[PDB]
């Protein structure tokens, strides 16, 4: 009755990872001065360089070489040593007005609440009672080792660490009719860039005491637990220099790492119009208010659209058997308490507000009460 799952996660520093924070610094650059800016921003960094390509239609005066080095600053890339620098790196702006004919076709003489969605897409929401916060074990540990490392780079612990790194964790699980419970960590893979001077000794036994000890429980740890710390052996180039980062490279960090299932679309440098964000949250927002009102205890929300089409095209729920609802019961429910229109979830979300930069790492769900994970209360 075990298996095995595994999911991954990246740190600030990962090149990916770069260009979905600065896509979203400046799509909240816009929103502070724009509520209504339309904002499809794509980054790409290799060594030396950070590319916007895209189209924005904006009120909104931003100073794209300020936005996009300020954002490389927070994420610590600030020397030639570390193999970039906000100070000197190329900032190159390829971007472009939002092309009329889309406008046209999806809000242009619009009633706000009746939208067309910005593009085609499908779109799915998960959410699993095995953590408070509704999330996958695997990817919610494999998060929090990043976000130490960087908590240690940051206050000196370990100052050979830089902003790149990578981690993946494998939860050894068992079935519970269709929910599932963890039982023991199988497998933790920790990769992170560092300086020249520290032995990879050094390193391993960092990684081990200070980084998965104080992050990992112990109960899920045993002797038979494996890891590969820096398992290349070494990882001095780092960050745009080792490897091209384009916005959205992440998608299933950024999401549920593996679990449930994903549409494809990414999320950051877009606003709500974009359904490919916007019915994303809202579909978390759904699956967190089934499993949190103990309607299940795990569920699969699929959503679709066409473009300048404000209803969902269609609306499916799978409870993977953790419901005495069915699933068509289930179903009636979401359409009697929610309204998936996007010109709808942004007033339900709040989604003009210029707070997208923090959901660019670190996974954009099971974090910090965001609007889309404090459920609806449900009426049926
Ligand atoms: C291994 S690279 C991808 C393959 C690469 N583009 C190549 O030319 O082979 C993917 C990610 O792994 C990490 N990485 C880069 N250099 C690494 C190294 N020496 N050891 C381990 N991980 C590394 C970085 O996070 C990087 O973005
Ligand atoms: O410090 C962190 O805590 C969490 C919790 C989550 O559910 C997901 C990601 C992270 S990163």
């Amino acid at each position: 009755g075990t298996f095995l799952f595994t999911s991954e996660s990246v740190g600030e520093g990962h090149p990916d990872k770069i260009c979905d924070q600065i896509s979203d610094a400046v799509l909240d650059a816009h929103l502070q001065q724009d509520p209504d800016a339309k904002v499809a921003c794509e980054t790409v960094a290799k060594t030396g360089m950070i590319l916007l390509a895209g189209e924005i239609t904006s009120r909104a005066a931003v100073d794209y070489q300020k936005v996009v080095r300020e954002a490389v600053k927070h994420i610590g890339y600030d020397d030639s040593s570390k193999g970039f620098d906000y100070k000197t790196c190329n900032v190159l702006v390829a971007l472009e007005q939002q092309s009329p004919d889309i406008a046209q076709g999806v809000h242009l003489d619009r009633n706000e609440e009746d939208i067309g969605a910005g593009d085609q897409g499908l779109m799915f929401g998960y959410a699993t009672d095995e953590t408070e916060e509704c999330m996958p074990l695997t990817i919610v540990l494999a998060h929090k080792l990043n976000a130490k490392l960087a908590e240690l780079r940051r206050n000196g612990t370990l100052p050979w660490l830089r902003p790149d790194s990578k981690t993946q964790v494998t939860v050894q699980y068992m079935q519970d009719r269709g929910a599932v419970l963890p039982i023991r960590v199988h497998t933790i893979v920790i990769s992170v860039q560092h300086d020249e001077e520290v032995c990879l000794d050094e390193m391993r036994d960092a990684l081990k005491e200070k980084v998965i000890k104080a992050v990992v429980p112990a109960k899920y740890l045993d002797e038979d637990t494996i890891y590969h710390l820096q398992p290349s052996g070494r990882f001095v180039i780092g960050g745009p220099q080792g490897d091209a980062g384009l916005t959205g490279r992440k998608i299933i960090v950024d999401t549920y790492g593996g679990w449930g299932a994903h549409g494809g679309g990414a999320f950051s440098g877009k606003d709500y119009t974009k359904v490919d964000r916007s019915a994303a949250y809202a579909a978390r927002w759904v699956a967190k208010s089934l499993v949190k009102g103990g309607l299940c205890r795990r569920v699969l929300v699929q959503v679709s659209y066409a473009i300048g089409v404000s209803h969902p095209l269609s609306i499916s729920i799978f409870h993977y058997g953790t419901s005495q609802k069915s699933e068509r019961e289930l179903l009636e429910i979401v359409k009697k308490n929610f309204d998936l229109r996007p010109g709808v979830i942004v007033r339900d979300l709040d989604l003009k507000k210029p707070i997208y930069q923090r959901t660019a790492a670190y996974g954009h769900f099971g974090r910090d009460s965001f609007p889309w994970e404090v459920p609806k209360k449900l009426k049926y």
